[PDB]
């Protein structure tokens, strides 16, 4: 209890947000 949230405020928590969210709209819009 503590890495898990701090991801969210380091930098790199953000970085791999914005990686899953342009896989997420490159798969949907791909069939």
């Amino acid at each position: 209890g503590g890495l898990h949230v701090l991801l969210t405020a380091t930098p790199v928590g953000l970085t791999l947000l914005i990686v899953l969210a342009a896989l997420g709209f490159f798969y949907g819009k791909k069939r």
